[PDB]
């Protein structure tokens, strides 16, 4: 049984735009504000019995014993490589999860597309996020954060306005640089040209049942031959999507 | 409540009473007249009325954290604001409801609409017409669709009509507040001096109660989640508010 | 308080002031439109009274054990009453009786020789800065209809442009850098402007106060009181000659 | 005569007075040098020396009342003020900018200040370039500027504009009051002519110096004031202003 | 002695930075690299090769004057500010590409992956270039980290217009951002023109360190008695390791 | 005392001394091909000479005096530095002068502007000469009127380099500190990363000095002030500096 | 000496611990019979410095007795004859004074008789200085200007009013003469000085000596110097006129 230690990539991720939480169940349910893009009457929001499910997110990665069980390197190589994967995995589940199985149910999945039908014709990459952020409250809940890839992200961070003039600003740690006062978390979770913002402030809720513990093997597989002892390191926990009209996802259709 | 918008709440002027009824008088201004330019007054009451909202989703609850507490509280409780505003903003002041500002409001002046305007000039117009009641504009309403197209209006000329799109985060149109929302109606619009047109008495904090042998709960087993809150809606200058429509 | 100053009244325009008596004499400079010789200015062995305004709104009864909101609506709907009103006298008044000698009483009459052909309806405002300077002073600013101040903001030519005009403008209410006070209190197309910084000031002798009656006429029957605000001020000319008058040639 | 002396003047824009150095003095006049710098071209483009000295002239501000309802009301305490040393606190830029340096009057920065290389602004340059080619200028006298001396107008009209966007340049109105322009200073004043801007390194460029902080007095016996019972108010200061390095300073016109 | 901190420039963050960190306290490590395979669809799965690091050592001695040694407060200014800077100037030489010999490291270009020249067409943009790298990174399913190359290189990257004076997605103030395609850029000269490096160095493999950069000094370093004067040094002792070298790219800008 | 503008003073890395010579080793950076890209070293040394400035005046100021410090204190010293950047930027080995950075600058490699390259297309290239010496640019020296110029550039577009006038102001470029001064020689620049490739050390801070009895400024009723200042430039690797010019 | 303090000795004298002098001049009026009042104008003087220097070697260093008798008894009248210059010819500028001839009046041509001598005509300069109220009390000329008139003979081979005998030092019509090289020759200058204007010295006559100055360290020797802060003033210019000799 290993000691324990806590992990933390350099900037923030997903897990910090939804609402923490914790639970001492396997599971959970709870409701869905069905609300539909009705015409100004009776745009009444229809509601959905929905249940959550505990998943387990892990991660592992193999080394050859007793160097491990004497030096540091034990943290050193879990610290910075099984953890450093771990919550950068995560964020994919929680983004582009797939639902099957230990596959959580992905937020891009669940959340609303995007009203293409809501561009003019002199738009720009920055124009159409614009849009995105006022799609979001159609939902009754007002934009909080926004997701796009650094490849993307970049992009937008320097743009002129038919003028050498910078929008948004100069490039200043330019995801740092938070757009619009809402907050940009570009991973490598999200795909390239793809994008999702919302109120992921009420949008969804996170919840804990089990923080990042780390096992190891020796005796997995076939590895106690060639003695490749395996680290596994797991977590519990249940994504819950609450109002999807709340989050919009899109693509700058090239 | 919640945390983005700024509920109309805020725009008009608050307090608290006792009484399920109050008394005050109406300065029901005579506002174009070339001649005796003065005001009437008009003995008016104030009635109590009790507004919440219900949430019917699943029972278990009562077995889990306080969470569901971690629920209403942050979450269900802003549903409550969303459709306070309703009421307020606007509603058959028949039986529960309150005299809604664009049922008391005032006409807008067409006139006024010059060969030349835009969707954005309309409003500006409205801001005079508010003038009319001796006070001044605090606070613009309008819902997402219409202030969206507002704010990332360009023009001919090949530009936007207030900075970058960024207008629309902040809501703020040339020193004047502004509050989207499904309240309000699309194509109407409506403006003038809330801080200090009407009053917004409050009776007591909203409560809330639960339970499922309501309608067909005990059939889905279910929980009938709701937050009743009493208060009471009162104008004094309505010729200040003003309510209007875009020509598209 | 009486914050609904989303603008700022003359009051706050003019020149504050405070005094104990119950009146007040002051030289007045009767500045002359002289030519460039001496042009010589007089002065002139004037005074000043001191009248009492106040701005009442009868309301119902009881409303007193309610609580203190007996208590904004007095300082919030009640005072700007009071100011208003108060904007009222310090603009136009009768000087006789309890009228105060309204600024419009002493300005002086607009030069009409100074209007071109031809000339916007804002241009007629421009000249009068200049007739300002013709009393050896500046430019305070420019008090207005809140309708006239609409046309002159959103004004454009025969195409779309909003020249000095911006709805911004008149949210600022500031042209030619020069502040604008949109009052309801003057009557349309007319307009004063002059050097208020200096021009003529303002005396307080007691500050606003709040009476109300039950026995007031129809009070009693009707069954209601009457707040009333009181206030005294004591407004004085130093020249008159920096305060213009007219309307727009309609 | 005696001095009912004491209160003093204060208002919510910056006077040129501020955008000087400060420093007292106890003399009528006295000498300094002149740091005459020669826009020489780049080899010996070292600054000349001149025996320069400054006078120390005074500002009055006057006007007449009733000796008695003035010497019995506060009105008096605020009639100099907003009155008096309103009056003299503005009149006193009058000198500082565009003195005329005779007699009593001091020797005005722009009447000494040098004028605009128009040499530099070309094609297509809205008047915001001519600013910024203002700023240059400025530094040719190893100087950087400190501020600007624009008027009240003609600064509500720089303030805000566009830039062929919906850009707005500068943020006026929000900072449009005075406050600051490209992180300088902006002193919009009456006594500033209309078209005409001065732009500079006041802040290490020239100097004031006060001989007698302002005062007032009042004469119940001056001009046949005494039968017509109507004192007189007067409230003056003492002071020189000495202009180190000239071309630290530059005064033009737009394009009208 | 023992000292605190290092300090470099920073005005640019070395392949050390740009690598997984990592610290061991035995003199050798053993570790399982992950064979991955650029297999086709199916088993696209990856062999676990056993391997071993071994503990070398580097340090940099640029020696001077006998009189530079007066002075504490300042000289040891000198070093502290100035001789680190020069060492981790230095660490490249040896992390970016070594032999692994005698006393060098197992170089990233050394075990690199040869760039896939059957991805080239007709004549991509020199930037182009670079953008099938990060594709390739993808031949081990790991998300590409930064991009080490040769200054000169970066330049010609970053000044780029069409027929037009137009600088391209690059331009003079991204080449001062060093960072393209939202992916940090290590302009280290290290690297020799048209040698260029792509990959997830970010987990594609971490370095270890067993002790932290010594300062020495001596004078009877070889002829420095005589020609009076003397030597100083930095002693440190790193690993580096590799995992998956299907996560580095190197190829070569031919041309 | 406040100056504004950013002195090369601080463009440099800065300490102190008690000596009145320094030794160190100008590390020899050959421009190297791929392979021995080794470093060569040289003996050098720095000799702490002494720099002043002085001003003629009448003895009169001599007396009025507090005021008169009233002066030498934020007037005179401003005149100080401002000299004391020449002899940085570039002065004479010889005499009392200091190694001018420019004196121990290296060439411009003019292979790398191409026909179509702008001014500032070219100091752009010469932040890459810096790379050469395997340090990084920190910032660049032009004569203001350069620095004009370059900062409201435009092309086609009507549109600025740096999108603004105001760029000038809060000299900036690309992220790197703009030191417009005299000093530079018009159509000069230089660059490079000064930042760690040359030290100042300081042997004393600002003196002044009063003396009628120098020169004939005694038959004259006059005095010269001046305020001296002890240091010492030195250059470690020089390589790290670039310099050149533009067309005129 | 001159035993005439050269132009100092002819206006009134005072004493001022400023730097500055803002007296009150009296713009006279010939005008005509009627209102020949005098305007006034405010008018500001500046105080200006002015010293006698002498190089000499320090064996003299010591030796008040010597030295403290050179100074008193030589330098300073020597700086005198300095100041002079100052005071007659001085322009407004730099160091330089307001000189009376720069404020003074030009010379009535037509008073001069059909057929008179030079000096005939500074009687003229006399009468013309009453008309501004005052009366005259002294006279300018340039030794020159001064021989020929001691020398005026008439055909009748004789001295005009001189006589080797029948004579005395400086003195004209009841008036000193003061004769001074700083005066342009033919350029004379006449007025009642006396209340024309007068001078005021910040501080009196000051010697200091110093060995650092120039070579004289070197070549062993010193320099003496005696410093002096003034300003004079100027009420009537009209009293002040100047003439050239149109012959």
């Amino acid at each position: 049984i290993p000691g324990i230690i806590m992990p933390g990539l350099r900037r923030l991720t997903i897990r910090d735009l939804l609402a923490q939480g914790r639970t001492s169940s396997n599971a959970l349910e709870y409701v869905r504000e069905e609300v539909f893009t009705n015409a100004p009457g009776d745009s009444d929001i229809t509601f959905s019995k929905q249940t959550a499910n505990v998943k387990t997110i892990a991660h592992w990665v193999q080394a050859s014993r007793q160097v491990m069980d004497d030096a540091p390197m034990l943290q050193s190589y879990i610290n910075n490589r099984l953890m450093y994967g771990l919550a950068l995995k995560e964020e994919g589940q929680l983004l582009n999860g797939d639902g099957t199985g230990d596959n959580l149910e992905g937020l891009n999945k669940v959340a609303t597309a995007y009203d293409t039908s809501l561009n003019a014709t002199g738009d720009t990459r920055a124009d159409i996020i614009a849009h995105a952020i006022y799609q979001v409250t159609e939902s009754e809940f007002s934009a909080s954060g926004i997701v796009l890839n650094p490849r993307d992200w970049h992009n937008i961070a320097l743009l002129k306005d038919n003028e050498g003039r910078y929008i948004f600003g100069g490039p200043q740690a330019f995801t740092s640089n938070i757009m619009w006062g809402l907050p940009v978390v570009p991973t490598k979770a999200q795909a390239a040209g793809t994008f999702t913002v919302g109120g992921f402030d009420m949008a969804s809720q996170v919840f804990d049942r089990m923080d990042a513990t780390v096992e190891v093997s020796r005796e997995d597989r076939d590895n106690f031959v060639k003695n490749m002892l395996t680290i596994l390191c797991e977590e519990r926990l249940a994504l819950a999507h609450y109002r999807p009209t709340a989050i919009i996802k899109g693509t700058f259709s090239s």
